């Protein structure tokens, strides 16, 4: 029963490796899950709804991993703090490229997908800004840009730059260079007096 | 004759202020241009092709304005140099929000639109990297990240962050704050030793 829902999700993730959601039919999904098409419709109203659930799982896995980090002491220098935090997103979405690619595309045609992404981006921006505020309050970071606006730009850079790297877009930073690139820009802009 | 092509382009830009390309018919475009539908088809094979031409015009206007700056002496401090350069993009695309918004959407469904955008992004990244290289060669900027990878991330941040601001996305930096935000991040990451 839940095996059937999970089988549908796994099929969808597999199939998305090789083709876009448009090129995947409910029949394909039902076939791979070892169920009929009307049984599929018991579990999901559409193939679009299966993508939403896949993306919700990955997004929540990233969010939970960040929350785990936030709850640690984790004694290391400031650069290494930002790196471990950005690395949560690099590894989580990097482990789920087909879902990442499919989810990004579906922001344009799905209000629930756009809303899911927006809700989590606002959360991650708020956490970034709160950590910046703490760094300022302890005297480690200078009071330059408004912390929330800084957080916003840096998070949007990550969104676009991680994605370009994972998709192999032209232009893109090689995936093997993107962590180091993002961390440099976060650290110099957060701690830089100029 | 060219008046007719330009009339079609102007109509399309006007209509895109209020609705997406999907919600605009060839009939609407022909109507606004004061021509018949088959006359329209003489000028453009599709409404999609009209968008491509609009975007090509804006993109080339940004590119030409940047080339003009590059060809100036323009005696000012380094922060102000980057600001005037980023400001080319802020003003050009900011003056053409409907075309910007429509073009961004069409990257997903149009290979010519994706290719146009990619070609210019590669150009602007290469120019950014060349200016960074010059700053390093004169001893003004430190030899930190590979200049082309740095340029790439900073340009992608601008692409996504300018666009979020112009679209009024949640999350976004207010349009009245985005220039200052981008310039801070470019200047600290280019000149920052850490
Ligand atoms: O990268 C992000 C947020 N983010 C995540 C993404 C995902 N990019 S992506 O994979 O290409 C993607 C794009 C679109 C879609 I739909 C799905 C995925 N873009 N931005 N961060 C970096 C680290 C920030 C942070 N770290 C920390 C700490 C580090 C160490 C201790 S606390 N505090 O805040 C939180 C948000
Ligand atoms: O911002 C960019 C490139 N860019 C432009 C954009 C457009 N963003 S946008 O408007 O939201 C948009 C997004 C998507 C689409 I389709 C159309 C528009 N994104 N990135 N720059 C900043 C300045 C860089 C530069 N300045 C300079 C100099 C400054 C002063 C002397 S030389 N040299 O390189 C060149 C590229």
């Amino acid at each position: 029963g839940d095996d059937r829902e999970l089988a549908i999700l796994a099929t969808a993730e597999n199939l998305l490796e090789d083709r876009p959601l448009a090129d995947i039919s409910v029949d394909d999904l039902a076939k791979g899950a070892g169920i009929s098409r009307p049984t599929f419709y018991f579990y999901f109203p559409s193939k679009e709804a299966v993508l939403l659930t896949l993306l919700d799982r990955v997004v929540n896995q990233a969010d939970m991993a960040l929350q785990t980090l936030a709850e640690n002491p984790a004694d290391t220098d400031r650069e290494n703090m930002w790196r471990t935090g950005i690395n949560v997103f690099f590894e989580t979405f990097g482990s789920h490229k087909a879902v990442t690619r499919a989810g990004q595309a579906a922001r344009a045609t799905s209000v629930e997908v756009a809303e899911l992404w927006s809700t989590f981006m606002q959360k991650w921006i708020a956490y970034t800004a709160a950590v910046i505020d703490a760094e300022r309050d302890r005297g480690a970071a200078p009071r330059t840009l408004p912390a929330h606006e800084l957080a916003t730009a840096l998070n949007l850079m990550n969104e676009r730059t991680l994605f370009a790297s994972f998709a192999g877009e032209q232009p893109s930073v090689p995936e093997a260079r993107v962590l180091d690139t993002l961390v440099h820009i976060w650290v110099t802009s957060i701690y830089g007096e100029n």
